[PDB]
RNA sequence: GGGCCCGUGGUCUAGUUGGUCAUGACGCCGCCCUUACGAGGCGGAGGUCCGGGGUUCAAGUCCCCGCGGGCCCACCA
RNA sequence: GGGCCCGUGGUCUAGUUGACGCCGCCCUUACGAGGCGGAGGUCCGGGGUUCAAGUCCCCGCGGGCCCACCA
């Protein structure tokens, strides 16, 4: 009983709405790991700060006498004075470092119900990296079994943590076994050793391998990752949740955090921040004060950056610049740049979830910029249109491109050293632009659903509304020069394009509304064209392939088929 | 009457100590342009904030009745309640926009003495960009004349503004004419139109052309540049001062500033900041309030980032990562990336001022990282060593390098995707390392000054102190694997290296001290090997080439010969 | 369906003639500046303003109707 | 000439219950980097404290920061 819906999206990640026991939050989001005995910062304020969710170690409490009781006494919220979403850890992380931990998967799994938590974790086994073969195999099974045993003894939302070591094949498997099982969240675990050793590439090989085999709808949390240096990369991998003692742990050893890396106080002459701590202090005066005060103020600051970067990321996603932000943070350190270069290698993975159009332009600002999904796509997607229509124009990013396409995303919406001069149509070809924009936007074929049409030009010279006889097939949206279908056009297309091309099939229950014009909700989608990508102009149909309406996709096809909460299409017009 | 000394340095820029009228400040540093009549934020606060210096438009004053008087009345500081360094503008900028401004170069150059300012600017003429030819020539002469007329009627420190339009040939000339003239500061002007049109390339072409022909000792200020997006770039070009109404001007139009570019309030979902305004508010909430309060808060914010980035930069310089921060900010926007790629093209300009060793390692984080000065040099500088000594090992950044060099900056102090495994010497080789580190560090030759020596190995296996018979020629400094000369060694060298190889020539006056071991001050250097680069291990000598001491250069050779304030060498041992 | 915005390629506005509002937008030719790309600078000429209807001596510009586009809230049936 | 620090490759420590060197297995395209177990050298040089010292204070020989003098 955990709700998850994709609010906005970019890259392969997304900003979502998460609901557990009435308490809502929004992802991406990081959970500050807190060890109750000795709290550097009390939930009291974390909450006051912005953290509407955190995490503690249940197992560490099960051991302590005092808390065990205070626990079963006033729940956990009350015992931490935290009125936000609280989640716990099995203590497997403790089983990784110190090895032997005393408790049964069941004992703790149960112990978590009594303490009245909001989300819990069964005792998964975090095998380390480069671990021997069988040790990964055998250990994963034990994990999978404890995951089954926990599947049916559970009553609260639970984390099904994907283990598998440095073995992408295992990761892949333990991913489908756990995706098909009935759990609410999937954290990718046993990576801290990697992160501490800045093995950002191996981490991505892992996070990718997994996000591929997991169900799109369940939240992915990267276990033990709380440094601003990874968020942008991570999030664009389709990660949504982070947890880490990083902030306090760092602060203790006198380390300062920057989205670009780590700084040793006794190496700071200035404060590369503007938060409340670096505002009223200095590296000199803060190096003066003693531990108790020094680490507290550091942790404090660390939290502020952590928080800040996260907002930074979300903002990037909201604008459609997540990749530029990764390309920027990638420069923060060699090992991470490596990783980024590697992420960009998994085209197929990223392509699937990469929006078809964004709000802000494509920016050529690195060699890597040219390997970004949205580029590769358009280069191939435009290949055919170029030959059929021809009349090419030079492009700073794609080299050559048919003028007919020259005003639609990402061709006209790109910026690079040298500038791209677009070419407005001329009455006589105004159509070929549409035909092109159509075969490009809808697929080898679409052209025909517009064969004979009329293209109006605005006071600028831009191809806008296309209509036949008296009614409009579609409109060349100003922003990105793509086509927004207008019912009549939808129909005209549906006829020219074979099924399942660009279609969404809604259950009988929903069929009524679609016809009217009301939006479609993920839950009611029986199946939809796989090649559907976010913000695609799509055809709503009934199980019998009868046009029901046209709108704007909000999820990849494969995505609507599995989401239960959230909207699938933002219906423009209804067939009735 | 204005002092300027290079505190710390990197790239081609540096953090310096600037003193005018007893009031100290530190560069890089930005001065908020303020228009008295309607002040969005009063100096009162600006100073409270961190701005120990600002600027206003004297010509704007001379026109207004009220102010002209209040001006001649209680000076300027008092009229602005500002107790920091105040500087003014001639109004030429107003001569550019609106064209015709009423006043004589003399009239206002004198009106600036009366109002009792700390720094002033004569009426230079800011020719725009791509302006006709003569219009640039003719106009620059008028500027240079006004600069002569003001050279002799001046009593207060003044800004010698380099004009010249988009003509690098004129820029370079107008730079020598004004470098040789008696002025305190040189702003590079008539660039705003460039900056507003994000022509970051053209700006570099200009800033570079000029920094080349200007005297190293006089501070360079980039007229009208106040956006975080340029600082790292600019500063690494050897700029030291900025001024801009940017913050209030943007805030007015509802634009928010981020090190990476500009954001339109009504496009913000979150606040990618941690300052005092983005902390206690939200994009939603701030969009609600009206102008009076919206603009003020934004301006306020803008100031916070501005300040922030500047610190960022200085920190960068202090650790020796200025370039990494440019490589990062370069990704902020296409046109800027271009510019950066271009700056990196002038190797000879940058190499001269490029530290011989830095505190933090070299980072391979982009294709551009491989064109950074520090690498090109090393690859060439290492060329011969590799042939002579041989026994090469592969390197992630330089491909191949002889082991004997493998522990010396920046080979062992480099980080890139794949890692470099160093090679500690073996007693029998121990020396070849030094010999190598020698010919590499000092020049084709130096090897001999160590021909027969003893290399001690630490508890690590690292070659550290080298001595012959009983005394130490030098030591293999731990952090960078370079040689720190020990007087005996210095003379050993001096003898095998022809003049002026790595020599610093001191005025008779200073010859005394040198011998003792006290540091050398720029002022008393008659001449020094040009191939001298900061943090180079050098030989101090007297006008007749007698070894007087060994130290640590702090300026490129050609730099010592010109600097009056500031120290030239950090003397280690004296010959006496 | 409920609210607000719009008639639109993108990029972007930094040495504040007091703040602010104008001084159209597009397209057409020439000189400059450019390695030509680019991006600017200067001067010429005078066409068009998605459709329909009013208002005014004057209408891209001011309401009004239509055909369109974006954001937000509501419907998870 | 003072005051502080150190005896040193870089990088780096994010689901909070001494060092360098030597051989083998695992994980790695070998690189990288790790994970496991065997082995047990030397720890700038001299003098001490100790049953025991790289480890603790003393002197030597060295590196680093800050502050002072622009003569
Ligand atoms: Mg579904
Ligand atoms: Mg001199
Ligand atoms: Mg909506
Ligand atoms: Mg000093
Ligand atoms: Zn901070
Ligand atoms: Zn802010």
């Amino acid at each position: 009983m955990l709700k998850f819906e994709i609010k906005a999206r970019d890259g392969a990640g997304r900003i979502g709405k998460l609901e557990v026991n009435g308490k809502k939050i929004e992802t991406p989001a990081i959970m500050p790991v807190v060890n109750p005995k000795q709290m550097v910062v009390e939930p009291k304020e974390l909450e006051k700060m912005g953290f509407e969710i955190i995490i503690t170690n249940s197992y560490i409490i099960y051991k302590d006498e005092e808390l065990r009781r205070k626990a079963l006494e006033l729940g956990i919220h009350r015992m931490l004075d935290y009125n936000g979403i609280i989640e716990v850890d099995s203590g497997s992380f403790q089983l990784m470092k110190y090895g032997s931990i005393e408790v049964s998967n069941r004992e703790i799994i149960e112990f978590q119900h009594r303490i009245g938590v909001d989300i819990g974790t069964f005792l998964d086994i975090p095998t380390p990296p480069d671990a021997p073969r069988e040790q990964a195999v055998k250990e994963l099974e034990i994990t999978l079994s404890r995951a089954r045993e926990a599947e049916e003894i559970k009553e609260i939302p639970m984390n099904a943590t994907i283990q598998g070591s440095t073995y992408t094949d295992l990761r892949r498997y333990a991913a489908r076994r756990l995706s098909s099982m009935n759990f609410e969240i999937h954290p990718i675990g046993g990576v801290v050793p990697l992160l501490e050793s800045y093995r950002f590439r191996d981490v991505v090989d892992i996070v990718i391998s997994s996000k591929m085999a997991l169900r799109p709808d369940r939240p992915v949390h990267l276990f033990g990752a709380g440094h601003p240096i990874v968020f942008a990369l991570a999030v664009a991998m389709g990660v949504d949740l982070f947890d880490s003692a990083s902030y306090a742990l760092y602060a203790k050893d006198d380390r300062y955090m920057t989205p670009e890396g780590t700084k040793r106080l006794d190496e700071l002459d200035y404060f590369p921040c503007s938060c409340p701590v670096c505002s009223k202090y200095t590296p000199q005066e803060l190096r003066e004060m003693p531990k108790e005060e020094r680490t507290r103020l550091l942790a404090l600051h660390n939290l502020w950056v952590i928080k800040e970067e996260i907002k930074r990321v979300k903002q990037a996603i909201k604008e459609g610049e997540l990749w530029r932000l990764v390309d920027e943070r990638a420069r923060s350190h060699p090992k991470l740049y490596s990783a980024y270069k590697r992420l960009l290698e998994h085209y197929t993975f990223l392509e699937e979830f990469e929006p078809i159009t964004k709000k802000s332009a494509l920016f050529k600002i690195s060699n890597e910029s040219l390997r970004w999904p949205v580029v590769r796509r358009a280069k191939e997607r435009a290949k055919s249109i170029n030959e059929r229509f021809g009349e090419l124009v030079e492009h700073p990013i794609f080299g050559r491109v048919s003028r007919y396409l020259s005003l639609t995303y990402p061709f006209a919406q790109s910026e690079a050293e040298d500038d791209f001069k677009i070419e407005k149509p001329t009455k006589e070809d105004a159509i070929k632009y549409v035909m092109a924009i159509a075969e490009y936007q809808f697929g080898e074929g679409a052209s025909r659903a517009f064969d004979d049409a009329k293209v109006e030009l605005s006071k600028t010279g831009m191809p806008r509304q296309v209509k036949v006889n008296g009614k409009r097939l579609a409109t060349v949206r100003a922003d990105d020069g793509l086509l927004t279908l207008g019912i009549e056009g939808a129909k005209r297309l549906h006829r020219v394009l074979p099924y399942p091309r660009m279609r969404v099939v809604v259950n009988k229950e929903a069929e009524p509304f679609a016809r009217k014009g009301k939006d479609v909700f993920a839950k009611f989608v029986i199946f939809a064209d796989p090649g559907i990508r976010p913000y695609d102009e799509v055809l709503v149909v009934n199980e019998n392939d009868e046009l029901l309406a046209t709108g704007q996709a909000l999820l990849s096809g494969r995505e609507m088929i599995v989401f239960q909460y959230g909207r699938a299409v933002k219906v423009r017009k209804g067939v009735e």
